[PDB]
């Protein structure tokens, strides 16, 4: 997944041989300081006596990590006698903490102590208004890339602003930018709601809420298609037409309709499984034998395929009234198989 | 991102609680043993002994990788004072070290000793021979799933057997089991080389390659279309209709033709860019073009581009019909590089 070390091989980047940092001395991995000397071979002894080996100036990345992980319980250790520092510290969780380790490889510990007014901040839990001050600093104008994102892991305290870089968050990036936000939002005179308003005129219908759903179940559907009791699938949206690497390609809506009337209508809904999920539980099946270990790694996937899919969904004004996500288990505690079609009907009575 | 943790949790599994073992003791983690006491106080006590503090029986994923590394720490030096394991670990690299290590967590030291014929091909180099030997085994009949990702892991020296789940190698899974090996394969009497006869027999025209050519780029296509000075845009292939996950999904292919005769023929081609990677590079783009995020960028377009090869051809329905080009999108002197070019080469050299 993500953790500290993957967030600065983000803003710092990682060396498996030896290079020098902005002040001329000898670095290697994840900014781990050899030496001061101006001699290589003297820094080659010191990546040496470090690692156990003569590696010659190369180390693998799992030495690289074993280096990064004793630079940041180094760096703990003067953040909590540091006195300016250690009353930030103590009352940050684990996440804005590796964001304020962050900083601190990064200009030190005297530079990090320099931001009194927004430590301060940050310690009363005044996530917004340090958020903007942090942004009018000096570190922001030098390095404006590395200044947003530890920021935002600050303000949201979740991995969010580092994009997708694990499998779970590239599935639902991709099914975000090459569908979600590239065909529901309205562009030129179509888009998703354009669509919904010609298909309700057209057949005198009305959709029971107009966004495009989403169903994310633990488990595949049944035979392939939506298994309901109460729901049919209807004509779908008219295709829209979107050119995409190289091709101009068809992207197409399914429709499903109520079997009984709910408040004296029938209620259709533009909606869809997850098929990213679906791409995902035939790779698995393909690739494993459906054990214990796997079960909770594919729904380890399942969560955080949809944690990163609500969340780029609702950070673009573009998509955030457009889409509506159903994560749910395809049985209930009795062990039945949930109806989808009863989970709109539901839905839709909740509310009229 | 796949290791030797993330690989014992991939055959073995991880367990953030203290659970008991086949033998009803006491083990958190990836089976390490805290104590054989039926007193689960002392497990506790055992468990913030090794952790190093008060956990109460649940730890956290970090900490448990942490005490996994310890337990390969402690393997690798039983390893080193076994005279039947040295030679063969001392001449193994660090990828397949670790698929050694794996068979030591799980059938111990003295039990991958008896493996002496298979040791030697190990230490002789001879990974395809030590690959048909180890699946004799009945190390092989016992588990033989864990097994063949172990083989495998001592054939290729690679991870995988294990690195499905990674971001590259996922995302190209993804293309491959939703679109490519969906789509391209003939069902019934449907399928790409279907449409391509099928487009060749309506407008009288030869296809250059038989196959869907998707380009990988390191770089957008400039305004998302092709850039080209001899190809040019023609009738698509008929648009395939595929029920998936309850869309009525259409799957259309472009064709591009060259606007310049090779030999008196024009040549027609079934092409596009690589959709994963297009996603890809509007998110990077999006959260700039450092150096760290260059490097991160060519390490995913490389490794998405053999991982989806790798996949194209281990299945025989996709082996024959997709052909896949990574080129940079500028040559040394900065040039845009016109893809065209590349087709009308590839198409001079055999005809
Ligand atoms: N109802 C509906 N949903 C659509 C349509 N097009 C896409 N979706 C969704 O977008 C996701 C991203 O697809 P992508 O084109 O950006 O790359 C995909 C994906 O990486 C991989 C597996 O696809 P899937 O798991 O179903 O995720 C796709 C889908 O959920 O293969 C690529 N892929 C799938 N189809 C194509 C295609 N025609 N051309 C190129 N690449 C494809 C839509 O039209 N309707």
């Amino acid at each position: 997944g993500m953790n500290i070390f993957e967030m600065l091989r983000i803003d710092q980047g990682l060396r498996l041989k030896i290079y020098k940092d902005t002040e001329g001395y000898y670095t290697i991995g994840i900014g781990h300081l050899l030496t001061k000397s101006p001699s290589l071979n003297a820094a080659k002894s010191e990546l040496d006596k470090a690692i156990g080996r003569n590696t010659n100036g190369v180390i693998t990345k799992d030495e690289a990590e074993k280096l990064f992980n004793q630079d940041v319980d180094a760096a703990v250790r003067g953040i909590l006698r540091n006195a300016k520092l250690k009353p930030v510290y103590d009352s940050l969780d684990a996440v804005r903490r590796a964001a304020l380790i962050n900083m601190v490889f990064q200009m030190g510990e005297t530079g990090v102590a320099g931001f009194t007014n927004s430590l301060r901040m940050l310690q009363q839990k005044r996530w917004d208004e340090a958020a903007v001050n942090l942004a009018k600093s000096r570190w922001y104008n030098q390095t404006p890339n590395r200044a947003k994102r530890v920021i935002t892991t600050f303000r949201t305290g979740t991995w969010d602003a580092y994009g997708s870089l694990d499998y779970a968050a590239g599935m639902a990036s991709n099914y975000f930018h090459g569908y979600l936000k590239l065909s529901l939002p309205e562009r030129k005179a179509d888009g998703l709601l354009h669509r919904m308003n010609v298909y309700e005129d057209k057949y005198n219908v009305t959709f029971g809420i107009k966004r495009l759903i989403i169903l994310i179940p633990d488990e595949m559907f049944i035979n392939g298609v939506i298994q309901s009791r109460i729901l049919e699938k209807a004509t779908p949206l008219e295709t829209q037409f979107i050119n995409r690497a190289g091709v101009n390609r068809p992207f197409k809506h399914a429709v499903y309709r109520l079997a009984e009337k709910v408040n004296g209508k029938t209620y259709y809904f533009a909606m869809e499984g997850a098929t990213p999920m679906l791409s995902f539980f035939e790779a698995m099946h393909s690739n494993f034998s459906a054990t214990w270990q796997m079960k909770e790694l594919k729904r380890e996937i399942w969560l955080k395929f949809y944690t990163h899919l609500n969340e780029l969904i609702k950070t673009w004004p573009e998509t955030r009234n457009l889409v509506e996500l159903i994560i749910y288990n395809s049985h209930d505690t009795k062990g039945d198989l949930v109806d989808v079609g009863e989970m709109l009907k539901s839905h839709m009575e909740l509310k009229t």
